[PDB]
């Protein structure tokens, strides 16, 4: 499934973004009903981060988290979560520390087939000055569904399943993905060392490389787009262009890499993978995971009303439990678009494979009924309108 070979950057001789934080339950919170408390952190760089869920101020010990992944702009996101049963008295919060934060930040818990398909592999390596190899985390996605992962800190040293429908694949599959992913981790190990040497950075600092591969297919599952991009310290380094036959080098180090990869016909070999292999395995996964991968889950929508004063109210339009993640929430007033005085949250994972989002508008108390929330999602044959 993964590409077979990765070539290092060269021949033989740091962005700081602060985390956004959302603290929320997976399901509407009812006292006495088991639930999951989520702390979603996103848009941060570098990837090192400290996240604790708190109950009445005390660290919760049985807290798990998602495999490190990143967005198009190379910023990282992680879901931390624990199972809990809300009560009336208990208070929960998320405590985050990161190199961009002078003090820890505490956010209180306030309480048909898809129209197109993609496969993505994301790789992150973080050097560890002073001893040993980089931390290496790889994840694979079909659409918005993670299905494999490799974590160098995990005990198995194996590519591991993260979706039920990938477990069908036989031992040969897991041996091959394990072999390829470990080879990719060594490419990054070399790359981190040579990049440090190109930029004359000290051995005492931790740096990051990020790599992504993927293919897109349209509603017919035929090849639409292929991608391959590489970043150093959260910044573009080199990217394969749309035509899959040339490169975009961001600086002179990447320009040397472009020359090494051009002479070695990297793009020719990647084109065959992105155009063929990648799509073929995507289609195989879509067929084996059909029950979920080919199912759209329309958003479950409702509205809440919050009065902060006698003259001011907040209307919140909620979209819950939807899949895939792409969704549009808009407000209208008297049937015309309204963007003034609105707030939209980043779409976030519920933790059960579905996604959540809300949109809010501040309105004059008594005028709620002028406003309508409009929900567009490919699981809906027609957009939804909600009104208080």
């Amino acid at each position: 499934s993964m590409p077979e070979l990765s070539l290092t950057l060269f021949d033989e001789p740091s962005i700081q973004r602060t985390p956004k934080i959302q603290v929320y339950s997976r399901h509407p919170a009812e006292n006495g009903k088991s639930n999951f408390l989520n702390c979603y952190v996103s848009g941060f760089h570098p990837s090192d981060i400290e996240v604790d869920l708190l109950k009445n101020g005390e660290r919760i010990e049985k807290v798990e988290h998602s495999d490190l992944s990143f967005s198009k702009d190379w910023s990282f996101y992680l879901l931390y979560y624990t199972e809990f049963t809300p009560t009336e008295k208990d208070e929960y919060a998320c405590r985050v520390n990161h190199v961009t934060l002078s003090q820890p930040k505490i956010v209180k818990w306030d309480r048909g087939d898809l129209g197109s398909h993609s496969m993505r592999y994301f790789f992150t390596s973080v050097s560890r000055p002073g001893r040993g190899e980089p931390r290496f985390i790889a994840v694979g996605y079909v659409d918005d569904t993670q299905f494999v992962r490799f974590d160098s800190d995990a005990a198995s040293q194996r590519m591991e399943p993260r979706a039920p429908w990938i477990e069908q694949e036989g031992p040969e599959y897991w041996d091959g993905e394990t072999r390829k992913v470990k080879a990719h981790s060594q490419t990054h190990r070399v790359d981190l060392g040579t990049l440090r040497g190109y930029y004359n950075q000290s051995e005492a600092g931790s740096h990051t490389v990020q790599r992504m591969y993927g293919c897109d297919v349209g509603s017919d599952w035929r090849f639409l787009r292929g991608y391959h991009q590489y970043a150093y310290d959260g910044k573009d380094y080199i990217a394969l262009k749309e035509d899959l036959r040339s490169w975009t080098a961001a600086d002179m180090a990447a320009q040397t890499t472009k020359h090494k990869w051009e002479a070695a016909h990297v793009a020719e070999q990647l084109r065959a993978y992105l155009e063929g292999t990648c799509v073929e395995w995507l289609r195989r996964y879509l067929e084996n995971g059909k029950e979920t991968l080919q199912r759209t889950d329309a958003p479950k929508t409702h509205m809440t009303h919050h009065a902060v004063s006698d003259h001011e109210a907040t209307l919140r339009c909620w979209a819950l439990s939807f899949y895939p993640a792409e969704i549009t929430l808009t407000w209208q007033r008297d049937g015309e678009d309204q963007t003034q005085d609105t707030e939209l949250v980043e779409t976030r994972p519920a933790g059960d494979g579905t996604f959540q989002k809300w949109a809010a508008v501040v309105v004059p108390s008594g005028q709620e009924q002028r406003y309508t929330c409009h929900v567009q999602h490919e699981g809906l044959p027609k957009p939804l309108t909600l009104r208080w």
